[PDB]
């Protein structure tokens, strides 16, 4: 156990096996819900003080809550004494996902009034597999009009689009994006024994043409119908996010590319102990643009199995961030990036998209 | 020691109020801070004015209960001065019509739960209110506000009777027994005025949170419940408890005497030879009044509920002497207050009578 | 003269009789009348520059507004030469004073939306007896039917009220505020010939029972029909405002109390040179509170010819203040109290309230 | 000789006229005004106000700002024919300037009225007619011709109903610079109309000689206010220089009795004869108390009458401390020492005589 | 290479002819491109994040969008590989210029509601530029019928017009502003076979009149119509950006000028190393007034192939202004002036007005 560190990795990936989450991941369950007021998880309300304490960019919060609500969709997966509780926080998530605060960027920047319009993927994506999560955790069918008409609307989407897929925003298609898209397609599937998930082998055909550059392992950054163009970047962060996602609908896709994304991205150092990742190709610089390809990386790698890769990456990203447990409860007093609590979360209980699919009933 | 550094009197003055039928100076002291000074003063004007909460930077999600806690010491001073009676019959008509403007109870509003903040499963507000508005005609005889309280009183049983479980949430899918613990009380309150059995609730809500929502060895409450999903959040929390237990005391005494020493045993902690005592708001640390930070403060209520003189001054001689109290111009302020709630709390404890003693209030 | 004194307290004391203010008083006037915009009354409308760069704090303008008016009204009977000036200056006081700004907390508060309602005697006491005494400066009618109808109202609700009296805003009686609403329909009997003062004994009968300290010969500092409760601590700056427009009424009863209300707070000090007041019983400490009881009982002492003890307050309050003349005009450096400048002229210009009464006219 | 911190000579400044070339110091402070896109204050006609915002004009000043620019403007147009266009294209943009809220709303937020042209808001209302006939003259441009006779009948209308000589700067005060704004404006559109607007003159200066003045001093009050009858017992520099330098236009004799008695009472001499100061009131030895605008009018004042030697020891005074350079071929000064520096500075410098603006040959 | 530069001026110039940008260039496009929402060209929404973090004041906006766009326009040119992105760059700058927080100036001004009214040409003039330049790079008629319609309003203006060209707003003319409106004629009639052109000789011949001193190779500042005035100082910085464009439309007319607008204007300096440029005559101060003239001069010297001057300017420009590259994208820690990345990608990139008038279509 390295200074900084707080459980071992053989431990975070025995979890699911001891039905058990680790201290620091039940104590990051506590920073999540248990100060009054200002806990994340406190209140269904639409009030954000905990993103308010943190400075979270308001773009970012809708990507907080996601990434909290597929780290809690593990827990429950995990711990079926916690199930409840993740359950109890997914409604919480989905709930506060709705407010303004959230959403309202689409508004503001004069896209539209109703954030479930056509192409907000980057909203209503993330809202989708969330509404599909909760009831899988859940039983609840409270979201289940609102999971239906949402999932139908993003079909409808894919189906009337000449390349595979839908834009994150007018204009913008990004992989990532996409990814959570189809996911929450299988989700559904998943609860009702539909087949909205047949759109999936086109898009994963498709964005192997253009949008991978195959020997490297990677995507390039974004994809443009309207002029055509693929931004000429290859983007890590972009890459393990997409790559985890897919590797729960089709493993053999993630499986070819991994191994070439590791050599083409990640830096190992301190003799074999760490390692961080480098955003893009032509420069030795680790974590530039967003700062978030070491945080998806360690995501992936949890994904993947790959336990050297994850207590690399986790040696490099915790320590510097200094944790403390304070009255049961986990804060970092220097976060490295933005949605940092999120991504360690998330990773130190990610059971794997595809276990999340094939989730047991309550 | 007796009278350590810090301290304003002793233990055994704060405990002999009641009986010498006089307040102590520092608690004068604090009726000045309360009522004193034009403008800035929290007690000054019924109107919707919140100076003195802006000057102490209280949280706006905070003063209702800032307001609550005044209230309820309030409420044992008139019992401990006859001669004080009338002015704290005047504070509590001050602290009802404060409790009723929108910067108050407004947060149900910007939260999106409504816009009237009476309206269903606002307990955290209304249980408050309906408390102070039965303490405020116990305390004067004043009809005032009977109307308003037999209308709360009225919505809160209903919510009880049609819900599953036994008890409210405090905003909705989110049980708190503290919460429910102020609701039940001033159903109490309510039967005292007016001969009813509104209070026959309790049986079956005492019942609910023992079998469920409490940890029987360890004599702590869990953090709170939620319907919609049956999750019982799994850490226990000391100033949910100490609080809970002291209102309970006064519906249920045997409830509190059952399992006060358990509480004790798991979240106080004695030291500096006994002198001293601060309390860890949940299991597994060390660490003392993390969370919300009002373990002790709320234990300090909790004992003097429960007649622990012993506990009492030790934790007060933790509390009170690192804020530096001062008394300037027969006013006290503290320099460096500890927590949210600090002088409010410390209020209340120093003239808290017991929550029976205020049901069995002699009229005036 | 010590070090920060203008003029000595004879000087001030001989005004009426030299028919002249000191320069010191000239200098101040300048101050309230000389530059454009920012002085106090460079202008009828609604701006209130001087009280923003002052830092008056909205509550007190009411109140600089009214004291500045009380002097103005003894520099009119000092001095014939400037009378035209005062009465000019209270025209502009009395404009200000219905502007929003001035009356404006009876809306925020949420008492209501017209400041001559019922029950907000804090504004309307002042603004009756500035009515009063502009008229008596200049024998302008202009606000003489606005004049009447107040005067008429507030006798009604003293009339109406069980206790002698009127509440200065909801459930809230101040004897300082009766007293002003009271001396205001002195004002105008002398204007009209009526006979609205009739209810003056029962009013000072009344304050005399519960609402004092006879012994101490001090005012308990509120009083509260509703409930029946009188606030147990007695108050200084309360009482010397009292007992100096009580003696413009009935000289008697602030003659008796005086000499005890000095006993019970005067604390003089430097040797005899200097003085300063306690605002209540059980402390050491001097203008505690509002920080008013010096400033009030200078305006006291003045009320009662007691030159000593004028002197000494004084040399306590003018000194540390640094007061400088700058191109005729008087600037205090560091103010020691809310309404300094506004205490300290009235003070050394008062004619006493009883000869404000007895003014002859223009 | 050129004395410390000073651009050019009084000589220089003087003969301006005669060379017909204005200094290379007032180019440079036309170049601050018109030449730096967007910040710079005669840049565009529109309700923008960036220049004022960083030098930190109050809003209340604004309106005199403008003004004050616009009179050296018109003595730029009578110095050099060739600047005649430029001049006039500025005192376009300073009419257009002057008509925005931000200029004229004070007179709704202090809550007088909706409308700066009402009645009774000669402090803006003086200026802006005073600057219609100004541009006119300039230019012979009839752009403003509609709005400036309608202004000018309302000036007049109200002074015909007045039972006081003269109109009030804002209500119940009356202030005699204000008014003599106003009767300037009147003398400007008569000599483009050949109307006897005028004629309202000679009563307003009987009255001015009543209570207004102290003629032993040569000094006016600081104002009066008709509902009470009151003049404020204090005499003022800044408003004797101002109005002096006006009226000089009107009536030169008037000026010229009371130049040397203003001089005793208020302008102290020193550092040997080379520097003056001027005091704001009596009884005090502080020079540019009140506004702080006593000097600088008084700078004016010495140029209106001819006065070298006075104008000479002011602006020895007033612009070395205040650290005057020429950057980019643009003047700035570094520490001005009031309100309102450059504008009148560059104003002193440039300024031919109000007469001599009334009679200003056309183009 | 000299410390703070980034490539040599024989790299920059060899650009077109390799086929490829430099690697700066590169970067450069990389932080208008990279990091999710505060990148310039993040988004066609109306978000400003890129020029919130720039501190761009609003009004300068306008011109920063167009100025990146003319440089988006030579890089499609120098690298086919590159011209969809600057294609999907160049939708997203014309979408961006149609925010209100663009153009709103027009408005808060009080001069009109809608900016392509009558005389509103510093805006709509780079406006139209631009709208031709996106459909000379990409071929996409999405802006077409909006094309169309500003160019017929600007010719109509030019014909209704005594002056030769249009007022910048209202009574101001600026030959910079009409540069841009004549050269985005000609785009128009590249496009379309028309002859919008035809205005060109008038206008011409029209600026060599009052507006230039042909001696000193430099125009005046301003010309007003409704006063005849020319403001008497010339421009560096007007003079450049204005023979720039014009030597894509007559370059004879450049040609004549620009030696002597360098013995004008130019200093060279550091033993002929460097050069700066004085932005008026009758001073030795460099890069006074807006601060642009040293740029807009780097671009002249592109536009007009003097490799020698361009490599004087860019090592006083650049090494000050301490270029960094972080994760192969371009930030200067100490930008010089304002546009300042913009003028200098612009010139780095700069393949000539005219070449731009005759790209090959896709
Ligand atoms: C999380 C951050 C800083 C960027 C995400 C980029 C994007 C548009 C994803 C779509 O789901
Ligand atoms: C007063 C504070 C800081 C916490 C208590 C909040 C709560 C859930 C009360 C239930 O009546
Ligand atoms: C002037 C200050 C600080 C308090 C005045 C108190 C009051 C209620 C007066 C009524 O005329
Ligand atoms: C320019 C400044 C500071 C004062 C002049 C104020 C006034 C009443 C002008 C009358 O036209
Ligand atoms: C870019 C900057 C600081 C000034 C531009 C001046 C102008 C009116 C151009 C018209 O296209």
């Amino acid at each position: 156990l390295p200074p900084g560190r707080l459980a071992t990795t053989e431990d975070y990936f025995a979890q699911q096996a001891k039905q058990a989450v680790t201290p620091d991941v039940m104590a990051q369950l506590a920073y999540m819900n248990y100060i009054d007021f200002i806990s994340p998880f406190y209140s269904r309300g639409c009030s954000f003080e905990a993103w308010e304490l943190k400075h979270t960019p308001q773009r970012v919060i809708k990507y907080s809550i996601a990434f909290y609500a597929y780290g809690l969709a593990s827990v429950a997966l995990i711990d079926p004494k916690l199930r409840a509780l993740a359950g109890h926080d997914l409604d919480i998530a989905v709930s506060k996902m709705k407010c303004k605060r959230v959403w309202g960027d689409w508004e503001e920047d004069g896209f539209g009034t109703d954030p479930i319009e056509k192409e907000n993927i980057m909203y209503k994506g993330h809202l989708n597999l969330m509404y599909g999560l909760y009831q899988l955790v859940t039983g609840s069918r409270r979201y289940e009009a609102e999971h239906a008409h949402l999932t139908r609307i993003i079909h409808d989407e894919i189906a009337a689009n000449p390349f595979a897929g839908i834009v994150c925003e007018p204009d913008n298609y990004f992989v990532q994006c996409n990814s959570v898209a189809y996911l929450s397609l299988w989700v559904y599937d998943r609860l009702h024994g539909t087949d909205y998930r047949a759109a999936t082998r086109a898009w994963l055909d498709f964005i192997q043409k253009d949008l991978i550059d195959p020997e490297r392992g990677a995507f390039y950054l974004s994809y443009h119908p309207e002029s055509g163009a693929v931004k000429p970047w290859i983007s890590a962060y972009t890459t393990a996010w997409t790559l985890a996602m897919v590797h729960g609908m089709d493993p053999a896709f993630s499986e070819r590319y991994y191994p070439r994304f590791k050599q083409t991205f990640v830096e190992v150092y301190d003799e074999g102990r760490k390692a961080r990742v480098r955003e893009t190709a032509g420069t030795d610089d680790a974590d530039g643009g967003v700062g978030l390809a070491s945080a998806f990386t360690l995501l992936l790698a949890r994904e993947m199995g790959d336990q050297q890769l994850f207590d690399q990456l986790l040696n490099h990203l915790e320590p510097p961030a200094k944790p403390s447990i304070v009255s049961a409860s986990l804060r970092y007093e220097h976060p490295g990036s933005l949605l940092f609590d999120e991504l360690l979360f998330l990773a130190k209980v990610h059971a794997g998209f595809g276990a999340l699919l094939r989730m047991p009933p309550p």
